[PDB]
RNA sequence: GGUUUCUCUUCAGAUCGCAUAAAUCUUUCGCCUUUUACUAAAGAUUUCCGUGGAGAGGAACAACCCAAUUUUUUGAGGCCUUGCAAGGCU
């Protein structure tokens, strides 16, 4: 056996699975820095005038 | 009692081998009509060219000097009192 055509088996590959039909993604960052700055008007999203 | 040299069995931990091949399978890659033959990395399992320890049998070559301080060549023996022991003695 030579293994010819490896990126199209006959099967689903196991990178392909992960990939594409419900592997397990890794999913590393969520939301890592989402922060108002402090002279923003938390409503508004907008500098304050009156805090 | 030894050494050398062949065959077989068994166990291999040691860089088993200051050397280094191939095959099979699974992942990823490169080739791109299909299959041989392949490109190159990881992991797993075998084969092959070699090696070490132990045991059994065969054959060949050799042989049944301190006595003078610090130790071991003596300060060694004798008397008195009390309940051999202690002390005083010479």
């Amino acid at each position: 056996g030579k293994r010819q055509h490896q990126k199209d088996k006959m099967y689903i590959t196991c990178a392909e699975y992960t990939h594409f039909y419900g592997g397990k993604k890794p999913d590393l960052p969520q939301t890592n820095f989402r922060r108002l700055p402090f002279d923003h008007c938390s409503l508004s999203l907008q500098p304050f005038v009156y805090p």
